[PDB]
């Protein structure tokens, strides 16, 4: 009957043909994709009903369509020998029909032929016949016609989405496995296409991207050179991955993607390991270069996050032996700049209630690349010199690693720059290699600028760092046969000119004597800019409400025009201020800024925003910390109307500081000049039998045993006093005429001998346990100058006794120095 | 006594200075800049007090600095002629002391010299001293100094940050003022570098911005040709510019840095105003070209959109007149390109609870710069042809801006697109060169494919338009001229081959009879991949929990290592998914998610993400619409942890959208072919004198009268039937053949006479009240073709008489229309 209705295809009488077919398909299914619906004459009849799918036009309805294909799947799938999808179309036929599914004339993007349901239900009946199979073959005559959909993508005429997911779903045979081999095999030129499209397909949205990931992966799998290999050495993978990882929505792709890319990834691999894995990983280190190029992804902080940790997590398991050296060496150079970028960018501002993981697995990627050998001819990693040695002969790789770490503080990105140094020295061919940018570091300033006062930043990490490479005596040696003890001397006495002690001296005392951070909230007053805006004083109160207090303790309602409220807070006198603490009414978190923008007064009058609007829904508690503490007498925050309510709800804000005195007063080797005197102290005690040739190349420098006595006589700032007396007594002995100086620095002159340094800040003479050591080692020390230092010491008590018959040093011997002499002639 | 203890500055006892530094700082402010602290030999002493300060070295200590900061200024101030900076200082102690704040020898970026309160103190001591100048002016010695520190920045020498701030306190005698006129002048050198500096200076952040916008500014303000000149004419300034605007905080850079830039542009333009306003006109469009350019800001959705949006509604009052018209075609030609990329990669889902904003102000620009004046050269803007003339003769222009209205449905941006096609056509200099890009586009598919079912893309918007065009009989003339009708003829024929009706016919009525949105969620059941979750299921229940229940519905415990979280919801059936809500817990509002991913799966087995993870924070409701409704049979949710909480709280999850059949499954120019059959009923009778014309065009086309009569006996798709049926007479009537034609398609054969139209759909000889009427008319009507007509419709009655007394047509003829031709008869 219905092949009768239909053999016109082959009048219609269409409403026959629609009672006929939902008996048909009501019988065939009384004999689960079909739910949403809720043998030759057997081909003839199949052939029919897709004859007439193919048929539809406007006079026609989608809703019988529907039934069209549950019924010929059903038939097709009913037949003892199941109907193989090739004896029911031919080629033009098959190829209209995919075209129905992803042609552009029948489908318009947002548009589809035969709406979703249309579209959906086309797909279910080709799985089904499909599936049905899986006489002739149908694989070939499919692959005929998706090799064509395929090259029909560059011309616009079939939907890359659709075609995708097309060919996703009639290869898989249902779930998504990345192990799967397709059932329908695309050619090369397919694969070709398909890349040079997706370089310049323009809108890649998430869905898309990750039908791309799994169509790839499976063809990773298909059996064409491996596919695999067409992929990797096609230039066009690279700009697809980039585009991929370059990306209110969160900027990531969530898990799903993120494991498609992961997936992807681990079949190449695979598939590459057996035959040639070098390509590969040269692969990997290709696309990580681009992303950490300048105005790349990584550096822009663009793209998905999670995807590009996924990807620097994947290409930290890779084994990159047999890669060149110049893709080595210009990603470790990229990654180099990037990481020293991110440290030296830092925000100034930090809340909190990842790039530094990305970053820190980047510095990780460098590690294991400057490990690798090179190959005899230093062009590729080998399977003894090493990528370290070509990283550690270049000046500007070695400029940015250390200047990263003189910038860090006391594992995380400091963390991976440290285990990138180590190795660089543990790899060197040969310790001057280690020691040579080192060196270039310590003799220029910042940024390489030449000048008097300027002097290289140390850090805790990068003195500990020097330390391990000056560990060994050979080390030691290179570092003096290099000029490094001069150098350290020369920055010492340098430093010590260009800083001022920021430890309270008796200025902070007598103030204290005239009467962890303080919130100086409370004696703040508090505005804002809207006339109608409730009174805050509520916030500045040094007790928060309740935790749950239903009413927020102030409330700003929100004009419908208006996105900002704005509280500035001026505060009695400037203080140093380094947290802003806003707790939102935690009964209604709604009512939370969306963000919060900091603007800081130090004169109270111009507001300066301290850096971008921090994001603040979601937090039940606002936390932002200065990273450098900054003068502010007064604060503007500018909170932004929250996402999901006309109301802003606050409940208490704090700014946390320091006075200048008072009771609210409360890394040196960053902000100090003692980082040198621990390398002086290292080389002159490390290797005891190198102590004299570093005594001799520290002695001559100009004005270093008074500068050193200056950082004996300070507050502690990062080095135990028993060092620098060391350091001291080690000078001051390695010859009578240095200890001579020594002397008459202790208990005369201990001032310099505006560039030139002058530790004018000490008065002459002035003992503690320190300098009577200093002074009884040297008076009781038995060498050529005791004798001469002895009478230095004795000439000292006479000139004293002089003056104080009749120099601040001899007008106030101290009591304790004149004993400390009466002590070393007892002995 | 003071200046006899500094006496050696010009041995020195710090202890005795101290104490009398402090005595007399007491008893000077005994008689604000200084509560954070809380007469020529006044000259000699503050002569000496500032050789102190700049021989202060780690020796000194910070807090005395502050003192004698404090104690200088005020002894400066109380002088009765006040003591100069010029008379206390010489040109190198003046740099060494500004050096002290700015120089990079003294200051390591978060390090500062003498810590923060003595940054501020001398800051605070020059401003004071300069205030009370404000014999011998300081004001040259000044100039000369911070022009060398300008001098200094591109060696590095000097903070860009400090100096900044540092300038702009000293040059503002305190309030900022966008007018004020800078006491130190800087040189053309100095501003020179300063701009290359931003240029290439990679750490920019916000309050730097500020500052340099602040001081930009101001810059202007010096009389120095003009800085505005200068600066405006420099190609750096747009290198800044373009950082500035190409940028967990917020993208924007919040109210006060977007007001710095405005205020520095409208200087800018103030200042350029009265003398050469082209050179700032041209230098806005240049700007928004490059940040609109491909991989630019705008392009990328990169930037702080705030201040992106303040530019462009800055430029959109600007006068463009005496522009290139090279670079306004450039902006034109970015600008569209990327409202059309923009258009066209919307994403696939939408959650509220701008950048359109952006894309309409540039569109608005754009409508601005196509209505300028040419010269008579056609190079520049003029002050009769137009810049809307040169966009219409560029194809790809005009190609971007159709399609784009093609994809925008029923101000917005779509409306931006419509307002400046509606612009281009009035200000084209002939109709035809409006018409020419229109037929381009009706003569080509998607993105200007040929093939036979292919055709334009037509929308409500993009219709209203062509109508618009086509309103004059001019207009009408010329489309007619070009062969427009004729191209909507076949454009009709061929759409409506290329669609199926999606309208419900009878198998969605047969269905009915075997028995806005629906929540599929409760028929749904819900699994975590978690094994320790909480049962889910309470979440798919129709009815949610009070708003206010303590206590959430379902909650999730994060692993301190999870990030994600996962609810699948799988339905018993694929239903059309259009909305996903997700209530969170609205008490614990801290407890919901911060995104959520959403994955839909058509067959319930392979998931896809819909688009990247929608950021839910701060939401009470979340609310995914998916733009385009999918087959869904499961949904998973990934729900991202919340920011502040280790646990998700979730009330009620709602699976909206639309059964196939049933109950449940309750622009058509852009689906159907209908767009076509507007116009051409337009032509056919928006001019009556020109219906005549028209309809011998279009009478000819193939198969018209079929797809005619089938659109009239279809479902209402976006035509009420009166226009289709004026459109059938006008046509059947224009001649007699024509007439015999659709007398036999309406009685007979319906039918077309896998491209070829088919319209099989269809029953013959069915009636309807629009068929009743069009009989009528064409046998009522007197014309030659009369009596034929009459004849054919006699004809068909004997035709039928003769069946019925032994074509469905003829052995069905509708009473209706034997009545219809008695009706005829007695007429």
């Amino acid at each position: 009957l219905l092949d009768n209705l239909l053999s016109p295809l082959q009048v219609l009488d269409i409403p026959m043909i629609s009672w006929v077919v939902m008996l048909v398909s009501r019988l065939l299914d009384y004999v689960n994709q079909w739910s949403f619906i809720n043998h030759e004459r057997c081909i003839s009849v199949v052939q029919k009903l897709v004859l007439f799918l193919l048929s539809m036009d406007f006079t026609c309805h989608a809703d019988l369509l529907l039934f069209v294909c549950k019924v010929l799947a059903r038939i097709a799938n009913a037949t003892r020998p199941t109907i193989h999808l090739c004896e029911i179309v031919n080629e033009p036929q098959l190829e209209r029909l995919l075209l129905l599914l992803v042609g552009t004339d029948f489908n318009r993007g947002d548009i589809s032929w035969g709406g979703a349901w249309a579209q959906y239900s086309l797909t279910c009946m080709l799985q089904d016949i499909l599936a049905g199979e899986l006489q002739l073959s149908s694989v070939p005559m499919l692959n005929v016609c998706f090799n064509k959909l395929f090259s029909m993508l560059q011309v616009h005429h079939v939907q890359l989405e659709s075609l995708l997911q097309l060919w996703l779903t009639l290869s898989l045979n249902f779930l998504y496995n990345a192990n799967r081999i397709p059932v329908i095999s695309l050619n090369q030129a397919s694969i070709t296409s398909f890349l040079t499209v997706l370089a310049w397909y323009p809108n890649t949205l998430l869905r898309t991207w990750c039908l791309v990931l799994h169509s790839l992966t499976l063809m990773t799998n298909m059996q064409l050179e491996s596919t695999a290999h067409l992929l990797v050495s096609d230039p066009n993978l690279i700009h697809v991955l980039v585009k991929f990882l370059s990306g209110q929505h969160s900027p990531q792709v969530g898990p799903t993607a993120t494991q498609a890319m992961q997936e992807f990834l681990t079949r190449l691999q695979v598939h590459l390991s057996s035959t040639c894995p070098q390509i590969f990983s040269e692969f990997l280190l290709k696309l990580i270069h681009i992303l950490s190029t300048e105005r790349g992804a990584f550096q822009t902080g663009q793209g998905p996050l999670d995807a590009q940790v996924k990807l620097l997590e994947f290409t930290l398991e890779q084994n990159f032996e047999v890669v060149s050296v110049s893709t080595i060496s210009a990603v470790i150079e990229s990654v180099t700049f990037l990481v020293h970028h991110y440290i030296t960018c830092s925000d100034k501002v930090m809340s909190r209630s990842t790039r530094d993981q990305l970053m820190f697995d980047l510095l990780k990627l460098v590690n294991i690349l400057v490990q690798l050998p090179l190959s005899g001819n230093r062009e590729y990693s080998a399977r003894p010199a090493y990528v370290a040695d070509l990283v550690l002969a270049n000046q500007q790789i070695m400029s940015q690693i250390l200047s990263a770490l003189g910038l860090c503080n006391s594992i995380s990105v400091g963390d991976g720059l440290f285990t990138i140094l180590t190795t660089l020295s543990k790899k060197a061919s040969t310790v001057h290699m280690m020691l040579q940018p080192i060196l270039t570091y310590m003799a220029c300033g910042y940024m390489g600028r030449q000048g008097s006062l300027a002097t290289c930043q140390l850090s805790e990490p990068l003195l500990w760092f020097i330390l391990r490479v000056l560990d060994t005596s050979d080390a030691l040696k290179a570092f003096h046969d290099m000029g490094g003890v001069q150098l350290i001397c020369n920055n010492m006495v340098t430093s010590t000119r260009a800083i001022v002690n920021t430890a309270r001296s008796m200025v902070s005392t007598i103030m204290k004597f005239l009467d962890g951070i303080h919130n100086f909230a409370p004696l703040g007053t508090i505005t804002s800019s809207s006339p109608t805006a409730q009174p805050a004083e509520v916030l500045l109160q040094a007790t928060p409400p309740h935790r749950r207090a239903r009413s927020a303790a102030w409330s700003y309602i929100f004009l419908p025009e208006e996105a900002w409220c704005d509280l500035t807070i001026h505060l009695p006198a400037a203080v140093l201020l380094k947290e802003i603490h806003i707790q939102p009414h935690l009964a209604s978190l709604a009512t939370c800024p969306s963000s919060v923008s900091v603007e800081v007064s130090a004169d109270g009058v111009n507001m300066l925003p301290l850096s971008t609007p921090v994001v603040t829904s979601g937090l039940t508690y606002i936390k932002i910390q200065l990273v450098k503490a900054e003068v502010a007498s007064a604060v503007c925050l500018r909170l932004h109307r929250p996402r999901d309510a006309s109301t802003l709800g606050l409940s208490q804000i704090k700014l946390l500081g320091l006075t200048a005195f008072g009771t609210t007063s409360s890394d040196q080797v960053s902000k100090t000049s003692i980082g040198w005197l621990r390398l002086l102290h290292h080389c002159l005690t490390h290797i005891s039998d190198l102590e004299g040739m570093m005594a001799s190349a520290a002695a001559p420098t100009a004005n270093l045993l008074q500068t050193c006595a200056a950082l004996l006589m300070s507050p502690y700032c990062g080095m135990h006093s028993p060092n620098i007396e060391v350091v001291l007594v080690k000078i001051g002995l390695q010859s009578t005429r240095i200890g001579l100086k020594l002397i008459d620095i202790l208990l005369r002159n201990c001032a310099a001998s505006l560039n030139s340094p002058l530790l004018f800040g000490r008065l002459n003479g002035l003992s503690s346990d320190s300098t009577i050591d200093i002074l009884y080692q040297l008076g009781t020390t038995q060498d050529p100058g005791t004798k001469d230092r002895i009478q230095a010491l004795l000439k000292w008590v006479s000139d004293s006794a002089r003056v104080a018959a009749m120099e601040y040093g001899l007008l106030m011997p101290s009591p304790s120095h004149l004993h400390c002499v009466a002590a070393i002639l007892w002995h």
